[PDB]
């Protein structure tokens, strides 16, 4: 017998497990279409060439690689999203709002945190300077929160800005913030040229929590506080007031971003980010554009999520369900039960028949056992009659119509 | 600048074409939900064990592999089916009826013929003995096919069995059937220990159209074949379906009934195609056999000759709302009007940066339309809004 086990760090969707993440799926088409979202995609397969050139030679190893021409299955969409952008040049109508919820792949260890294969719900509005789209991202993703059954006592998001820190800086600093003892920072910021007194500015800042704490430090009437200021100011006219919070530690790949980063959290403090995102003007130029083209967008993984859920008992019961299961009365009347599943589709109705020869009372289970909803008995006596046998399962004699 | 186009032979899908795979799968599944079918998916990434156990050694040249411990990007779906099917054991509930629409990978060329890369919607009845899987399952490929707009003036399904083929037959032959002049089989046929006079029998069986040629040659074979045909015209896909001796596409893998999609004016390749083959579970080490039918639907063909036939559908991105505000003061407003339509189940979306009126009715226009909703001060203080639409007024709205 082969492995019936799935490759290494890699799940199988059974009915039962599909029906999850076509759940969870579901709620993130609904909230994009509901922002008015449209949906893309790429493919698993792409150039080794276009992460290489996001990340370095480093990351050669940390993703699966083969050649035909070197390519590798993507570890991440983003780098796919600005080849595709780049790709329909100036012809691309702005503002443009992508989403996707493709698979990824990374080549790590399993029983050490990770899994190799995860689903992500992207999200990217593109050709949009203002804080606007900030804002509404992050909208999309407390209202998808919100439609798994989350409130703003359960998760929440935190705002920081990069410009809050580049500004306090008066040039490759920010790769030091990610990895944090505090005491080692130090070393690693010291070595590119900086003073005791301007590493305290950058150390003590990241542990502020409040705007006002930012502004009485850069000023009131700065970009980075006169943005998050009217941020929160529309995110809480749109609603999702108690759910953002301001954190200046907030440092996910803030290399990587130029203005307003953030990152879903539960309040409990148990779980890794829920999603992460934030504006990235330098998107397009990374890739060789000639005009940098304004980006902002969040990633929000399909496993986080579901651990968080289960936690606060938000996961579903979700069943196979069928309208009918057409039950012949015998083999002979086969033919007239085929042409009443026809009816019942044709009409829109899921419905399914007994395949093999069943005894009634075993086809009424069997209809209980898979899906139910009505059973549909097919006997002669009442077929002459122009009439069928129909039980709900919350004899009847119908035509029907 | 990189490389803007994707990796050779594999397809972007940007929303104008995501919006025509987004159609077709949708006619995938809602068929799968109304003949009452459950979606499954497994890793694209599966054990090359898994494969060669399938076909041979050959196959890990004709396929994305490597290293780890070996692996592969699957060129086909239904050795992962088997595989999860075997891990349920005899816990899984019978009959199960799996379907799922995977991506597939297959290593070859690009300008001659195939595209390295396709998604293809499976479809598979587990449990069943009888030939009414068999039925379903075309009535199903029918059924996605007649969803789509074709008639059975245009496409049809080609039905054969291989017991016809074995049972003429009174071990490894059917491989050599597949690969098709008819000479150029005989020699093939006779190089492989066989006198003249069976190669007159597979030939002249071969070329048979009619049910009553077989039979006329009381067989479960025949039995089958009208049993099925009567059980088929009694769904209603009678004029579909139609009897072929020569369908012979991967027949050594099969075990009962056999089937091909195809389109009437001889046009283009196979549509769909399957067959019943209850050596599945058994091949991957099952020791209980269980029976199985099954089909793939390419997402590629079907196109092509959908296009041909002009049912191709023109779809938009469509919003219904487009909330405007008249100004940058009125913008907080608008975003809590904007949360209301979403909340009311609608689709919204909102001017983001700076526009002029009459540039963000063009946006409203440019991108869906259906309604805009402008939010200026004076409306909004006797509580009221501007509601155009595209197909001013005052409104509350409730």
């Amino acid at each position: 017998m082969v492995e019936t086990e799935p490759v290494q760090g890699c799940r199988d969707f059974p009915p039962e497990t599909m029906r999850l993440r076509k759940y969870l799926f579901d709620v993130f088409h609904s909230t994009a279409r509901k922002f008015g979202f449209e949906e893309y995609d790429s493919p698993v397969l792409e150039s080794e060439e276009l992460y290489i050139r996001k990340a370095g030679e480093e990351i050669t190893e940390q993703m699966f690689n083969f050649i035909t021409h070197r390519v590798a299955l993507r570890p991440e969409m983003t780098p796919s999203l600005a080849r595709q952008l780049l790709a329909k040049g100036r012809s691309l109508l702005l503002p443009a709002k992508w989403y996707s919820i493709p698979q990824c792949w990374r080549y790590e260890a399993i029983t050490r945190g990770r899994r190799r294969e995860h689903y992500q719900w992207n999200m990217d509005i593109i050709g949009v300077k203002s804080v606007s789209s900030e804002v509404e991202l992050v909208c999309a993703a407390c209202t998808a929160m919100q439609s798994l059954g989350l409130s703003s006592k359960d998760v929440g998001v935190k705002i920081n800005s990069r410009k809050i820190l580049q500004t306090v800086v008066e040039d490759k600093f920010a790769p030091v913030c990610v990895i944090v003892p505090r005491e080692e920072v130090v070393a690693q910021l010291a070595a590119i040229g900086l003073e005791s007194n301007v590493v305290d500015a950058i150390t003590s800042t990241l542990s502020l929590k409040t705007i006002d704490e930012i502004a009485q430090r850069i000023g009131e009437e700065h970009e980075a506080v006169r943005e998050l200021r009217d941020f929160i100011t529309q995110i809480e006219a749109y609603g999702f007031g108690d759910w953002v919070i301001f954190d200046a530690s907030v440092v996910r790949g803030l290399a990587y971003y130029t203005g307003i980063v953030f990152e879903g959290f539960d309040r409990d403090g148990n779980f890794r980010a829920l999603c992460g995102g934030g504006r990235y003007d330098n998107l397009l130029t990374t890739y060789g554009s000639p005009t940098a083209v304004p980006c902002v967008g969040f990633g929000f993984g399909d496993c986080v999520i579901v651990e968080l859920l289960n936690e606060k008992k938000l996961l579903p019961e979700l069943h196979h369900v069928v309208d009918d299961l057409v039950i012949p009365f015998d083999e002979t009347m086969r033919p007239h039960a085929l042409s009443i599943l026809r009816r019942l589709r044709d009409a829109g109705r899921s419905a399914d028949i007994v395949f093999d020869k069943k005894k009634v009372v075993q086809a009424f289970n069997y209809a209980d056992r898979i899906g139910a909803l009505r059973a549909v008995l097919v006997a002669p006596d009442e077929w002459a009659r122009g009439e069928v046998r129909v039980k709900m399962l919350r004899g009847i004699v119908l035509p029907v119509d």
